[PDB]
C-alpha cells in the first residue's frame, strides 16, 4: 500500500562549511577550505564561506522549515576545526552548536545523520602534514571519540568519512580541491591515511557499545561505461571504475586494494603504503553503506597517459554541472553492490540532487521543472531496487538548501529551497513542493 515503508527515512542533506557560515565565531578557527577559498583562482569569483547560508544563527528556523516539509531525517557534517580548533583544545562552545541543533531536530520528528568528516579539516592539521601524516589516524581518532562521548544521547547514526575519493584524488591529484596538491603519489597515500582514519574511528565506535547506534562512511559512486565494444574501451572503463569505484569498494569490502589499480598506479607512483594490518582495521565490519550518486562516465581511451581516458558525450540531457542526467545507474549501482561488496546490508542513499539554472520569477516562485523531474525519475530507481529485494533504508536529497559549491563557489544551485544570499531569504522551490508531497503520500 506504501511505495515507501513508514521506516524508509526521506532525508535532504548539508556540510558544515557549505552552509553555516560564522566562521570565525563562538571559537572556530580556519579550515583548508576557508584558506583555499582565499588563494587567488582556487574558487569561483573568490567566493567563500565565510557567511554562506548563515545557518548557524538561522538553524532553527531551517529545522521548521525541515518540519513543515515532513522531512523524517537530515544527513549534516560536523565542523572539527569548531570542535578543536587547536591541536588537543577541546572547545565546548562549538560542542554546544550540534547539541542544540541535534535538540532541535529531535524534537521535530527528525533523525540526525552526522557525517564526521566532510573535508573541512583544521588549517593547524594541513599545517602538520594533514592527511598526508599518519598521525592524523590518531588525531581524528580523537576527535571522533569525543563527537561519540558528547553526542552520543543525540545521534544514533554516524558517517566517518564523505567521498573520500574527492578528499584524496580530487585533493591531492587533480588539484580542485583543498589543499590543492597536484601529485599522484601524494593523492593514494591520502587515501589510505583517510581509510585508516575511518578505521579508527570505527574501532572506537564498537568499543563504545552505544545503544541502538550504528555507524557507515559515504562514497561518491558512478557507473562506467566503455564507449565501443572495443578491447581498448573496455581497458579505459576498467581503469575509470577502478579509479572511482573499487579503490575505495575493495579495501572496505574486501580488505584488499584492487589488484588491477595497484599494478596500473605502481607504474607511475609508490604503492608501498599497503600492508595487511592497515587492511584489517580499514575493513571492519559496517552497519550501512552510504551512497551518493549523480551520474554515469562514458569513456574512449585516451593517448596511453595517466588516467587519460577521453569524456564522451552521449548526446542526452544533462545538468548545470555537464553531468548526465541517467537515473538508471542509481538502480545499476545499488544492484552492483548487493550482488558485489554489500550484500544484504542496508543502504542508504546519502546524495543525489543536481543543479539548474534557478530563477525567482515575478510570483515570487521558483519553477525548477527540470529538478522535479529529475528527482522523480531517481525515486522510481529507488522504489525499483526496493520491489527487486534491494536493503534500501533511506534517500537523502541533496541539498536542502543552495550552498557553497566547492570550487563552483555559489554559482551552482542544488537546494529544494533557494537561497537569496543578499537577504538570506528561503524560498521554497517546485521540487520542495513535490518532496513535501512525496514523504505525505510515500507514493510515486
Ligand atoms: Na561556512
Ligand atoms: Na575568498
Ligand atoms: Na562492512
Ligand atoms: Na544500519
Ligand atoms: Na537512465
Amino acid at each position: 500500500m506504501l511505495d515507501f515503508s513508514k521506516d524508509f527515512l526521506f532525508g535532504v542533506a548539508t556540510a558544515s562549511y557549505q552552509v553555516e557560515g560564522a566562521y570565525n565565531e563562538d571559537g572556530r578557527t580556519m579550515s583548508i577550505w576557508d584558506t583555499f577559498s582565499r588563494q587567488d583562482g582556487k574558487v569561483y569569483k573568490s567566493h567563500n564561506g565565510d557567511v554562506a547560508c548563515d545557518h548557524y544563527h538561522l538553524y532553527k528556523d531551517d529545522v521548521k522549515m525541515m518540519k513543515d516539509l515532513g522531512i523524517e531525517a537530515y544527513r549534516f557534517s560536523i565542523a572539527w576545526p569548531r570542535i578543536f580548533p587547536a591541536k588537543g583544545q577541546y572547545n565546548p562552545k562549538g560542542m554546544d552548536f550540534y547539541k542544540r541543533l541535534t535538540d532541535e531536530l529531535l524534537k521535530n520528528d527528525i533523525k540526525p545523520f552526522a557525517t564526521i568528516y566532510h573535508w573541512d579539516l583544521p588549517q593547524w592539521a594541513d599545517d602538520l602534514g594533514g592527511w598526508l601524516n599518519r598521525e592524523i589516524v590518531e588525531w581524528y581518532g580523537e576527535y571522533a571519540e569525543k563527537l561519540f562521548s558528547e553526542l552520543g544521547g543525540y545521534i544514533k547514526n554516524w558517517i566517518t568519512l564523505n567521498e573520500p575519493w574527492c578528499s584524496s584524488f580530487l585533493s591531492y591529484f587533480i588539484g580542485e580541491h583543498a589543499p590543492g596538491h597536484k601529485d599522484l603519489g601524494e593523492a593514494l597515500l591520502v587515501s589510505h591515511n583517510l581509510l585508516l582514519s575511518h578505521g579508527k574511528a570505527v574501532e572506537i565506535f564498537r568499543g563504545l557499545n552505544l545503544d541502538d547506534s550504528k555507524i557507515g562512511i559515504t562514497l561518491n559512486l558512478n557507473e562506467v561505461f566503455p564507449a565501443s565494444d572495443s578491447d581498448d574501451d573496455k581497458v579505459a572503463a576498467q581503469i575509470a571504475d577502478g579509479f572511482q569505484n573499487r579503490w575505495f569498494l575493495d579495501p572496505l569490502f574486501k580488505g584488499k586494494y584492487p589488484q588491477d589499480m595497484v599494478e596500473y598506479f605502481g607504474k607511475y607512483a609508490k604503492v608501498d603504503f599497503i600492508n595487511d594490518e592497515d587492511l584489517k582495521l580499514i575493513s571492519q565490519k559496517l552497519d550501512f553503506l552510504g551512497v551518493n550518486y549523480y551520474t554515469r562516465a562514458v569513456v574512449q581511451k585516451g593517448n596511453d597517459g595517466l588516467l587519460d581516458a577521453v569524456q564522451i558525450d552521449p548526446g542526452n540531457e544533462r545538468t548545470e554541472m555537464g553531468w548526465e542526467i541517467y537515473p538508471e545507474s542509481l538502480y545499476n549501482i545499488l544492484m552492483r553492490l548487493k550482488r558485489e561488496y554489500t550484500y544484504d546490508m542496508p543502504l542508504y542513499i546519502t546524495e543525489n540532487g543536481a543543479a539548474f539554472n534557478d530563477v525567482v520569477e515575478d510570483d515570487g516562485r521558483v519553477h525548477d521543472e527540470k529538478r522535479v523531474e529529475f528527482l522523480k525519475q531517481h525515486f522510481k530507481e529507488a522504489k525499483r531496487f526496493l520491489n527487486d529485494g534491494g536493503n534500501l533504508k533511506g534517500y537523502f536529497v541533496w541539498s536542502l538548501m543552495d550552498n557553497f559549491e566547492w570550487a563552483h563557489g555559489y554559482s551552482k544551485r542544488f537546494g529544494i529551497v533557494y537561497v537569496d544570499y543578499e537577504t538570506e531569504k528561503r524560498i521554497l522551490k517546485d521540487s520542495a513542493l513535490w518532496y513535501k508531497d512525496l514523504i505525505s503520500t510515500r507514493t510515486i
